[PDB]
């Protein structure tokens, strides 16, 4: 049987890509392709079982309520998710169990692994730094992922000593951005797409985890994994991490 | 209140380093340093709680027997553990269920983390390769660790297609050593010590884990870790990994 | 004034690309676009001053004679260039001075620099190795460039001791392909395009030069540089290196 | 037949290392080791040909005066060379045209090569950045070498547009220190020594030069090189680079 995948924001960048990806997938059939303004009833009309939603922060809450109200599983890449947005989703889910919602900030599997690996490694090293590298058309430095990683690292190293640093003389910015006591350096280079390197060190050894996103469509295999696996965990899951089944 | 640690093979290379390390540790008390011929009863006379044993394969079994018989936890870095010898350690332990033995081939935390990460990432990528790089005085290519690593990766990827590879024409060796369908390349270069890169790739993303050991004594933190935490797992633990408490 | 660029093999992969590149270039005008079977007279009919030729090894010698006979400068990426082919070109050039021919195996500037840098660095280090990384659809291992680099390195280190190597036990292929005493390792990985790393080492330090070709169209800026600069040196030039004006 | 080398500041850190190195060298004869207060005439009494001087800025000028006056070639690693002091060395040399003085701020061959390569590549790439990585006991960020390097690159790229950079929103420091419009990021990490990456990028290709110093004594080969070759360039040479004979 084809799993019946609906895509919201299907003319949006990510949705159109996902529509294509569902087409190509042997196990998935596209049950409905909706973009801004399409009645959500088209989803139930077509017996959608799971929806990919990468719409705007301003419609996703509309979408989710309808999806949960109707027992349609949701793989959500839309951002703007406050704790007040989150609880609302869990509130909606109370009334409909056996409905799985995934909200994840990042669907590139390599990125999710790296962040996971960084989390696991953090407490074992004296030093941790993040170097992030992106194309020079990038507006924010450091990237969200780098900031997300550094904060993860900081939390993992709670109650450890700070990164050792004997710097007493410096040019401004030499030491990167300080995100919760973790230096984050942002390289902007023509030729690059999205890259991130977490470096850990202790006298005697270092450990580096490097993730390279070479395509704009890196998220694809992860969204697909999320779609395939989403029913395995009822209720709300934040982050793609758990669906990777890491043991 | 501080743990009373003893070291067997204390005049051997690793042994002497560990004595120093334990002397140097603020939370650990050296209760015995033995090497060849020193009666093991020195350990019980001095109220030893945990032992580091990096001694020879030919003496380590008798050490273990005594250690287990006496409720002394053992951190065992000495090699030579056949299936039979593992089985024998297990038997001795049956009689002593509160005693903990950790037998591990690698105490470098970064190398242990790196292998765990390789293992957790292996199934998510079309392609996986190991590059190891050592000083040019190394007899064996590839390193034990790299081989162990490729085996782990192969084992983790069972049921996935082999590494895609269109190679039709090659110079012998270009594609490296085949360890379980996983290419391992051994770089031997002046100026290096011990280094390993694990490269995973899929269309649109790569993930790289690099471990660098800059010291021959990079294993000391792991040994001290094993020594501080060994008692948490009654019985035999194989590999340091379970002690790292990876969630 | 527009420099008048003709492209041979204009429906071929490289030619069509070059036609596009000439169009976009403010200083270049396409004077003639010829592909298999177009009479070369179209070139002189359109007052071509310089031709890009990435045709087949079986027509390039036809093309060159005509180009030199007619004082048309030639930027040649076609392969199959024997010393007997080379001399023929210089023979043809005798009769027409103030006609510049460039035959280069590689027009990616980053690749040409790397090879140059490798040449310069080679004699200063005890060890040199090449690691080449490519997409897994690649037929030859190691790549031509890697083999070309290793041979360059070997020549630069003539009368130096061999790479130190104490290996006495190994799996087959662990140490790479041996190209003139330089190990060449070939990684084939999904996600990769064309990458090459030359590693140099001496006790106390290493030096690595890494080139990444992320596009299929990497050669473009170099072919263009060659086109722009080709008249500066009369007669035959083999390799893009000299036109880079390195001091 | 072997060169007679003397070392000034022979009880200083670098001095003593050089004495050992010269003792150890098969082609070099130690003809004098001096430090504080030893009469410079020891050098001429012992038929010294070349001197290594790594002494203090406050004594190096008097050393040089004597060295030059006596036709003794000088390899000068001591720092503190103002424009005036350079000018004064030049004057002394006028009277002694067969005498050679090499004053260099960096004797690590790999670091000198790397800087030369950066310089030769700079003009060919839209984007250039320096990443340096040191042990976490380093007072100054970025390193002198990295700063020197960025300055070199900037200088080499004059007349090309600045690094493309769309950064509009950033945490202070993310983009690193600006040295002449070239970003330099300083990584401080336990387990490291001295490391520098120069990253060049253009649409479709990147080039990376990485130098790793694994030792505090990685400069010894360069100093021995300078000592064996200094006489080839009469007069003052600044930087080791010209001595490397880069063609
Ligand atoms: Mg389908
Ligand atoms: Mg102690
Ligand atoms: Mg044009
Ligand atoms: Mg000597």
């Amino acid at each position: 049987a084809m799993a019946r995948v609906g895509v919201l924001g299907a003319k949006g960048k990510v949705g159109a890509t996902m529509v294509r990806a569902v087409a190509a997938a042997d196990d998935l059939t596209l049950s409905a392709e909706l973009d801004a303004g399409d009645p959500l009833s088209l989803l139930t009309d077509g017996n959608t079982e799971v929806v990919i939603d990468f719409t705007h922060p301003d419609v996703v809450m509309g979408n989710l309520e309808f999806l949960i109200d109707n027992g349609i599983h949701a793989v959500v890449g839309t951002t703007g998710f406050t704790a007040e947005r989150f609880q609302q989703v869990e509130s909606w889910l109370v009334a409909k169990p056996n409905t799985s919602v995934l909200i994840a900030p990042n669907f590139a599997i390599g990125a999710v692994l790296s962040m996971h690996f960084a989390k696991q490694a953090a407490r074992f090293f004296d030093s941790a730094e993040v170097i992030e590298l992106h194309h020079p058309h990038k507006a924010d430095a450091p990237s969200g992922t780098a900031a997300r990683t550094a904060k993860l690292i900081a939390e993992a190293r709670k109650g450890l000593p700070p990164n050792p640093d004997a710097t007493s003389t410096s040019l401004p910015g030499a030491r990167g951005a300080d995100v919760d006591g973790i230096p984050v350096h942002a390289v902007r280079l023509a030729g690059l797409v999205a890259h991130q390197e977490v470096l850990f060190g202790t006298e005697g050894e270092t450990l580096t985890i490097r993730h390279d996103s070479l395509d704009r469509t890196s998220f694809v295999p992860g969204v697909l994994l999320a779609v395939r696996r989403i029913a395995e965990r009822p209720g709300l899951t934040v982050g793609l991490e758990p669906l990777l089944d890491l043991h």
